[PDB]
DNA sequence: CGGCAGTACTG
DNA sequence: CAGTAC
DNA sequence: GCCG
């Protein structure tokens, strides 16, 4: 493996990310992930400059670690970065909020609890700071999925409930659970949140609400009994016609999703959680021209329409 | 030069 | 709207 | 940061 250039680069990428330089961190993340899974430990520059996701600047960076075992840029990391990471790991606080709290003199979560002004969402995030940093065993995700299914199938036994994300990709542990709900009849999915969430609330299962939209719920749940932790839970209701694209999107991974949107763009197509469709119309779309929705009854058709072989969820774990 | 996704909340 | 998240 |  490459673990003597990546380890240095990953410290720079984190500092860029927590300081809000989202695009530079992207390029670092890609270039790093390239190094991770390369067959060979890289030897020198051409080898580098001739790599996908490694350009002149990164190439220069790559030889320093090769030539010197050190990269000078690592000596100019702001002392703020660890605190910014601490603050942005609060659900609901991002880089802008973290930088403002830092500028205001806050340095610890005790400072935040006692003096910061917090949104409803950030207060819930703070209250579950440790829990939301933990992963749950996939068997607990199954229990959470079944709790949603049981509550849903009580109002309409036709409803289909599927846990996506890292659960559907087969991982041993899961950061949170994303439950997708549809109905093959095409309509009965509409307006089920009021009853479903009221039902899950009457349990004591749902403990906090983060986002209560018309098709999307983001909140916090806890199963009964001792030794249970609070978990992040999303519930997304989609029409049956979008089910394939929604399953793909919410199964991820997020890096797999990014690669698929890029591949779709090469074919003049758009890929979202709602549809695979023909482009609107320079770059980043056009002003007029809605585009056509391509028929995607199953996940397999999205791959096919992109000219790609079907990948089971476990093989999307990029 | 400029995209690297578009949309959904929240306030 | 800006910020955050998916 | 990467890329076209
Ligand atoms: N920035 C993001 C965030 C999410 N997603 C999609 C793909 C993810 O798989 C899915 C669910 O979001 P999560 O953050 O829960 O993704 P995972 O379940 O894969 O995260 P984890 O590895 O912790 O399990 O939404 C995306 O495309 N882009
Ligand atoms: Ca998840
Ligand atoms: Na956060
Ligand atoms: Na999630």
């Amino acid at each position: 493996h490459n673990l003597h250039i990546t380890e240095k680069l990953e410290v720079l990428a984190k500092a860029y990310s927590v300081q809000g330089d989202k695009w530079r961190a992207l390029g670092y993340a890609k270039a790093i992930n390239a190094l991770k899974s390369f067959h060979k430990p890289v030897t020198s520059y051409q080898e580098a400059c001739s790599i996908p996701g490694i350009g002149k600047r990164m190439a220069e960076k790559i030889i320093e670690i090769l030539e010197s075992g050190h990269l000078r840029k690592l000596d100019h990391i702001s002392e703020s970065v660890p605190v910014l990471e601490l603050f942005s790991n609060i659900w609901g606080a991002g880089t802008k909020t973290a930088q403002m709290w830092y500028q205001q003199g806050f340095r610890s979560l005790e400072d935040i609890r006692s003096q910061a002004s917090l949104t409803t969402q950030q207060a819930i995030g703070l209250k579950h700071y440790s829990d939301f940093l933990e992963r749950m065993p996939r068997e607990e995700a199954t229990e959470i999925e079944q709790t949603v299914q049981k509550a849903a199938q009580a109002f309409n036994s036709g409803l289909l409930c599927v846990a996506c994300g890292s659960y559907r990709r087969g991982k041993a542990t899961c950061g949170d659970v994303d439950v997708l709900i549809t109905h093959p009849d095409g309509r009965s999915h509409r307006g089920i949140f009021s009853r479903l969430l009221d039902s899950l609330r009457q349990e004591g299962f749902l403990t906090d609400d983060l986002v209560k939209g018309e098709t999307k719920y983001l909140g916090v749940c806890r199963l009964p009994g001792p030794g249970r932790r609070h978990r992040r839970l999303d519930i997304i209701v989609v029409p049956y016609s979008e089910f394939a694209c929604a399953l793909l999107y919410f199964t991820g991974s997020a890096h797999f999703n990014r690669s698929m949107r890029a591949l779709a763009k090469t074919k003049g197509m758009s890929l979202s959680e709602h549809a695979l469709s023909t482009a609107v119309v320079n770059t980043h779309g056009a002003k007029v021209g809605p585009g056509r929705v391509l028929p995607t009854p199953t996940e397999k058709d999205v791959f096919r329409l992109l000219g790609l072989p079907y990948r089971e969820p476990a093989e999307r774990d990029w």
